[PDB]
């Protein structure tokens, strides 16, 4: 019945930085948050503690998920190395959504970006499964360490994640 809660622990150069925490719409697209819940309590041997947002553009989005290759090239589901778009029922309507990065169509795996502005030309083309729950305030000041290339100025990291109550 209830929708998932996952945390996030922010760290910039090893720093504690604050926690942010996402609800997972389970009740809409229930695979995709499966996944991005599992790979959160990393309960199937993997998954995204000790990893980076490789990728932050502010104004747009923060990426983060690639735990295989570290820098937006890699990364795997918990259902095999890809998997379908589930569907796109959720928009992209404002900062604070949570929603699957991609190469093409049917192609999700762990990356996952979180958006900082309205990403409505993302509709129909990136899944989005969730949506930041608390520490705003967070993903903002994770935010300033990002740059229009996208490259960060500090290393961003999950130091720790998990579920929640
Ligand atoms: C705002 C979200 O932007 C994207 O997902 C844009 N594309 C990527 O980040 N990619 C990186 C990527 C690689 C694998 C997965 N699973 C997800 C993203 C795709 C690159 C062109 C080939």
């Amino acid at each position: 019945m209830v929708n998932p809660t996952v945390f996030f622990d922010i760290a910039v150069d090893g720093e504690p930085l604050g926690r942010v925490s996402f609800e997972l719409f389970a009740d809409k697209v229930p695979k995709t948050a499966e996944n991005f819940r599992a790979l959160s309590t990393g309960e199937k041997g993997f998954g995204y503690k000790g990893s980076c947002f490789h990728r932050i553009i502010p104004g747009f989005m923060c990426q983060g998920g690639d735990f295989t290759r570290h820098n937006g090239t890699g990364g795997k589901s918990i259902y095999g190395e890809k998997f379908e778009d589930e569907n796109f029922i959720l928009k992209h309507t404002g900062p604070g959504i949570l929603s699957m990065a991609n190469a093409g169509p049917n192609t999700n795996g762990s990356q996952f970006f979180i958006c900082t502005a309205k990403t409505e030309w993302l509709d129909g083309k990136h899944v989005v499964f969730g949506k930041v729950k608390e520490g705003m305030n967070i993903v903002e000041a994770m935010e300033r360490f990002g740059s229009r290339n996208g490259k960060t100025s500090k290393k961003i990291t999950i130091a720790d994640c998990g579920q929640l109550e």
